[PDB]
């Protein structure tokens, strides 16, 4: 696995953050998704054999938000 810190804009309630988490957990290859409503962040642990950063970004976009990778954690 690798871990990325994704920036997300548009989340303004608990349901929003939950929706982003749910969306991410439905992406094949994503092991863990932790969303921080207050910080415009979604931290994602994923298997690069099965999914990449762009796909993670796209899943968040498809959910209804805007996203870009902020940093690689490990
Ligand atoms: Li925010
Ligand atoms: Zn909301």
């Amino acid at each position: 696995m690798r871990k990325i810190q994704v920036g997300v804009t548009g989340m303004t309630c608990a349901a929003c953050s939950n929706s982003v988490e749910a969306a991410l957990m439905n992406v094949n290859g994503v092991f863990k998704a932790s969303v921080a409503l207050l910080q415009n962040r979604a931290d994602v642990v994923f298997d690069p054999n099965l999914v990449k950063e762009e796909d993670i970004k796209e899943e968040i976009e498809d959910a209804g938000f805007e996203a870009e990778i902020l940093a690689e954690e490990w």
